[PDB]
RNA sequence: AGUUUGACUGGGGCGGUACACCUGUCAAACGGUAACGCAGGUGUCCUAAGGCGAGCUCAGGGAGGACAGAAACCUCCCGUG
């Protein structure tokens, strides 16, 4: 009934880890993303100086990576397994894309190394349909259109159908 | 001993600089147009903040995401500036 070009699918998984300050902590956090994603992470500087958070401007504060393709799908199932395939409905967003956070990186895949820290990580998957790339395109870029957009309700079905997930009322 | 001891100025002095400049206004829809008219600014700064090319999009807001809270970072959407 539905067109094959309307099928929902994962655009990117967008792992992010934010630490307080630049230092060995950030470098070891970068290795944490590198081992999980098999991919070189990128550091993010602080936009402003905040004395309360003890961060200075243009200081490396966080490390983040974007994972696409089958690699993203395999990372998502590990993280969902940490949350026992149970996502709260507030986590799903109005734009049609959801995210969850994992407190401990060590539990899934990677053995703890004494050099490596105890860092957790942040998941935010972006859900898309075929043809969403027209917005990114340089030539003749355009908006996707209302019917082709993904709603919060559609994302919730996708989790409930693909991962037999449970959306708790929270 | 010789000489000098600025100017403008609702008298002079004191105070200010309207004494060389720049923006808006006055200013009466070309331009020009005065008051010690009004609101301000200048004696600098920059091997890049100069010159090309390329690639991006900004302020702000909404919705999401471990520690994270009104603000740390990540993601999507709106966004004529
Ligand atoms: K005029
Ligand atoms: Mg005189
Ligand atoms: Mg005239
Ligand atoms: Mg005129
Ligand atoms: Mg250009």
């Amino acid at each position: 009934k539905e067109n094959p070009m309307r099928e929902l699918r994962i655009r990117k998984l967008c792992l992010n880890i934010c630490v307080g300050e630049s230092g060995d902590r950030l470098t070891r956090a970068a290795k944490v993303l590198e081992q999980l994603t098999g991919q070189t992470p990128v550091f993010s500087k602080a936009r402003y100086t905040v004395r309360s958070f003890g961060i200075r401007r243009n200081e490396k504060i966080a490390v983040h990576c974007t994972v696409r393709g089958a690699k993203a799908e395999e990372i998502l199932e590990k993280g969902l397994k940490v949350r026992e395939y149970e996502l709260r409905k507030n986590n799903f967003s109005d734009t049609g894309n959801f995210g969850f956070g994992i407190q401990e990186h060590i539990d899934l895949g990677i053995k703890y190394d004494p050099s490596i820290g105890i860092y957790g990580l942040d998941f935010y998957v972006v859900l898309g349909r075929p043809g969403f790339s027209i917005a990114d395109k340089k030539r003749r870029t355009g908006c996707i259109g209302a019917k082709h957009r993904i709603s919060k309700e559609e994302a919730m079905r996708w989790f409930q159908q693909k991962y037999d997930g449970i959306i708790l009322p929270g």
